[PDB]
């Protein structure tokens, strides 16, 4: 029986569920952070540091609550999904947005308008970080962004830049374990493709959301799995060939997917369900191309008149490992055979030679890439099961930290970066009354971040932000030591894209905040 | 134990519940609408901002309220199915009409003159509404309506007038995905008939509430399946012969039914169940019709002493697809033999030259048509499994409302439509006293939709409509701009179908409402 | 725990309980009636505007408030059955007249002399009924009276009078879908007897609650079925013959009852169970005859030496189809043999030349009818399974309502029948007082159902009442018009036997409200 609160009610509540969650992450928040200690039903209290666990923990019990609660959560989420950092960031400036917003408006104001300047003014703020954006291209200021990534560390950060200089920056690199005691680079043959999960339950290793296998025969198509009487003969040659075998056909007719959920949850199959990798004419050619890389063919409707339901054990594919990730997949150590290989990357290097569209070059020089190229795995070793297992850690988030800080470039961290960008864009004309309202209100949670890394230390925030912001162009508050020291010389920054994509969820989130304009919810 | 509310009681309880979905829905109203968050109960909320999820998501809990809220939604989503648009308009205008009329019935009024003279003046404005429609028949205002649909995209409008130009407006156009860049349109040979689902769980694909299929054989009757021994040699060969073959011969006997839902639900069979396309003597012929175009013939009861218990998968049909809807179901890409096809074509156009009665000569007409033209299949390209499967549905919502629009004309949108309908309609003579107290309330119901539509962007919504009642014969506000422009020139227009089919619904459900007189309600 | 509630307190809550229901049924009285949404556990409410179903779905809490609607919903129901209108009438008279009772009673009154003197008037009424009674024997105002019972309609009273004299009026008339567009009548063979359910979840289609099937073979018994082992070589010959033979012998001992529930219902076997048409002698004959007519033998106790447990398919007979009414059976086109049913015509046609008593001489009339003529069969067409579905609804009740006219006669509609029987009926002689207190009550509540209605319409019922009362003998007021016209010109007439058997129900079941004297009821 669906409750409903209509207006002003039912955004007050949504906003005192988003008022806890930002509460609970705005502790831990900067270098100076804070412990949050997130008891758990079985086992010792969670002691952790880090903005999204907290987040991820959170959920209230008043339902309209729980959706001011769950909105933040699902975007900034999905931010950490698309790079990990300002989870946190996000959230705290969606709160200072929305709550700003819904206090302006109970004095009387228009919520389309509101939005419409917070939106002008983030536009801004977005062109002028862009403006102020430093890049990084060249293979020694990739070393340096490496460095200050690892935590002052030179060894990952050589061997993160090793790595970028050695597969290009948009290449591929991978970190395993190493069965050694220092650390080394190996660029094998190989490639990955941008496609995911079907089924969150899918998943082998339960630590990190991760499917990881061994060695294994492939088999893919063209056409999508319609039945499973089409995968009755799939895991015919699995138990029957010691290789957990590779099928990465197309979507599978949803009959498959709970059949297989049925068959490996509390069973424990090996075979994979992943989907296409493209589109098209483009996607045709790209399912024959790895079924040519690993040995195999496609089985999907063809001239050859090949079709899958025949258990044919014969000449399948060559593969290493395949890791399937949330949102993409990894082949690995593709030998099929030497002469394909070549011979297809000579076919695609002609094709090139034909003077075509920028949408059909793009679109063959990504499987040109995918197929002379490979991966760069990172074997990195340690005295231990430990030493390893943390410095695989640290090593994969700084190569993270890099690689989102090459394309964009890096801006001063410490929350400083959207502290620069305020004072630019006082230059905005805003049109209606409440669109000035807007600006105001971004101008003002501008320095939220700023102010929260400081207050987190424990100096009072209200200074620290107005001594920046009356300081130099480059001069930022560092938390770690307690002075305003650099950029450059200090080395402390943060990756632009991680700032931009921050701002924008935040914005976007306190929006749809700021006009919500009836909520239904069930009644409990 | 029934629970029993007599007269004014039961009026007031049922117009409490409509007025609690009239707020929720009113306010996604025109196109600077409004988000609202429906909750839901695994996953995370919803935000919607159209008028017709909202309406079929609430429902209270108070069972007098219950029903004011359950008769508006069947109405207006009843609407909904007939075309697309104007639940939410419906929606409104009903609830305006009912508040109004009990408010004056409240006053000592006869609940039965004032539906009198409600349904005078809806008839009159239906009648006005219908003088003012500007038609659009040339394949070139064809174009500008299907562009000004699309929200001003050309590509899209082009090829809807270029496929309605090809089929002819009183034709067949289907939409499909496509396997390449840009669209394409390609007229095939198939039919389509008047004939739905029989069971709301027979759908295959969950969205869009569909039930599509591929390649199959056909098998129809001319008397109704009387068991399920009848359908035991059906699926017989349906696995037997790779191909989900089709029955549609006559309503199955109820036992067949749940039998079908029992084996297919939670199951998965792969057969039809659709009912006859006609009556009587036609469709007879209509069956026998489509057995001559797919190839086999009818398993009812005739001359040849055919009877379908004999597993006979001899020449069943060779058709293409099959896209069962709620209300209407396709027989795709039919070449069962090309001697038979124009044969039998031959044979209706001349039995054409009989000069009959102007029945029986649209009765034949129609099985002409269907056999002799064809679809026109849309095929809809993009770059993607997003760019395509969004601008299918965009260029569905085009196709819809200029279909609807090309057949009784168009008017100006916004809601000014009704708003022009009121001035001229002063004109009425009302018998008794309350049937002119009916003509008053619609008179000030005919301005909800308009207040509504400039409410939702923000300025006071009474201003606009005086300003637009004073203003010229053609100049209506626009709530995207902001300023008053046009109807020839702005390009805003609603087709008439969709206004006339909303107040028709919103005066008779409201009348309902007016005058109800006990209702009946189960104690919980 | 029984509770007992003695005298005037049982009596008070069993006419509370009544005065809910006639409420809620006095509603819906009279052509401009009024709607009553009665809710439904799963789905939409039910608008409906007749007062059958409103009293069906009425049942309260209180235990000596459902006493008083229970027994009300029982009788006026009870008169539905035996013929169809005054449902409602019936319902509205026993709680005019059970409430001025209780009220009379309250002030000292004599419960047994009150109701001496209102069944005196009751008869005194029925009485001056019948002498005002208009008859219609001739084919011409036959026609006239289904056409005013069809709404005016003229092509269904046009059918309906011609089938009437086709088959004589005291013959057999059925309705059946037509496939066609107009309608037409065939006669053709067949009988039918007074027997009907013995179970109320024999029924085939639930809807208008009948039980229709197909071409079958019959078998027949003059004795008992007194096992089910009788039946298990019953059922043997049926799914073995393709024919869902029919069995009509004699009251089934019980087990067979709930046996073939169980072997039916959730089963779905097509064989009937019905009980003997008669009694004693003449049933003996009436069974043989049955069989002679199909071509069977009946399989009881006889010189032949035949019995039921052999299955012998050998010439059981050749029917039609078969529909079990609540309260009727129907045999259909039953061709055994030409020379039988002939030779049995003829016998019957010789026995009656012997001059016996009338009772024989009916008895035997009866036979040589349900041999020598046959049923009606009125195939309606239309359009459409709208179209049809439709018309043959109306002229079923067009047909049910001339035929309970053509018995006895028609007088004035619009109720005022009764108000033509109140002046007449003042010279009536009380022996006590109390008899003149029931003469008062029921002169009193004789001019209920035309104020209700009036009512109903709107108009106040106690103008229109007293000036009907002054009027002339002829002109009674019209609610669908708003005027007083007539009666042999405007055309609106209730036939007796409806008036005349509302009144009786009424009277006997407010009787029996007027003196309860203990109830006694479970406690919940």
């Amino acid at each position: 029986a669906k409750d409903v609160k209509f207006g002003a009610d039912a955004r007050a509540l949504m906003l005192q569920g988003v008022d806890l969650l930002a509460d609970a992450v705005a502790v831990t928040m900067g270098p100076k952070g804070r412990t949050v200690i997130i008891e758990q039903s079985w086992g010792s209290p969670k002691v952790t540091k880090d903005g999204v666990t907290v987040a991820k923990s959170i959920d209230l019990k008043d339902k309209y609550k729980n959706i001011g609660a769950k909105l933040v959560q699902d975007v900034a989420n999905n931010t950490n999904e698309e790079a990990g950092d300002g989870t946190t960031t996000a959230t705290v400036l969606a709160r200072s947005i929305a709550k700003e917003g819904f206090e302006k408006i109970s004095k009387g104001a228009n919520p389309v308008e509101i939005r419409r300047g917070v939106m002008l003014a983030v536009d801004a703020v977005i062109a002028e970080l862009k403006k102020q954006s430093k890049p990084v291209t060249t293979p020694e200021e990739i070393a340096q962004v490496a460095t200050i990534s690892a935590n002052g560390d030179k060894e990952i950060g050589n061997i993160i830049s090793d790595a970028m200089k050695k597969v290009g920056r948009k290449g591929v690199i991978t970190v395993k374990d190493g069965k050694t005691l220092n650390d080394e680079l190996e660029i094998i043959e190989g490639m990955k493709f941008d496609r995911g999960y079907i089924s969150p339950y899918f998943i082998n290793t339960s630590k990190g959301q991760k499917c990881e296998f061994q060695d294994a025969y492939v088999l893919l198509s063209e056409k999508k799995i319609s039945s499973i009487q089409s995968i009755v003969p799939a895991l015919e040659i699995a138990n029957a060939h010691r290789k957990p075998l590779v099928i990465i056909a197309e979507d599978v007719d949803g009959e498959a997917l709970s059949t297989l959920v049925l068959n490996r949850l509390k069973v424990g199959l090996q075979v994979v369900a992943v989907k296409a990798p493209g589109f098209g004419d483009n996607r045709k050619n790209q399912l024959k191309d790895m079924a040519i890389a690993t040995g195999g063919a496609v089985f999907g409707e063809e001239g050859l008149t090949l079709n899958l339901e025949d258990v044919q054990p014969h000449d399948l594919g060559k593969v290493g490992e395949v890791i399937v990730t949330k949102d993409d997949a990894m082949l690995l150590k593709g030998k099929g055979d030497k002469a394909q290989i070549e011979k297809r990357i000579q076919e695609i290097i002609e094709q090139l030679d034909v003077t075509t569209s920028e949408y059909e070059k793009e679109k063959l020089n990504e499987r040109l890439a995918k197929l002379s190229d490979g991966v760069a795995v990172l074997k990195v070793g340690g005295t231990s099961d430990v030493e390893v297992n943390e410095k695989k850690d640290r090593v994969t988030d700084a190569l993270n930290a890099t690689r989102a800080a090459v394309e964009e470039g890096i801006v001063l961290g410490g929350g400083c970066a959207l502290l620069r960008c305020i004072p630019a864009l006082d230059s905005l004309t805003p049109a209606n009354e409440d669109q000035k309202i807007g600006i105001e209100i971004i101008k003002r949670t501008l320095k939220i971040p700023a102010m929260t890394i400081a207050k987190n230390a424990g100096v009072e925030g209200s200074l620290i932000v107005e001594k920046i912001m009356q300081s130099s162009s480059e001069v930022g508050y560092d938390a770690m030591a307690g002075d305003f020291v650099n950029m450059v010389e200090k080395g402390i920054i943060d990756p632009t894209k991680v700032v931009r994509t921050a701002l924008l969820d935040a914005a976007g989130v306190a929006s749809l905040l700021t006009t919500a304009e009836v909520v239904v919810t069930e009644i409990p």
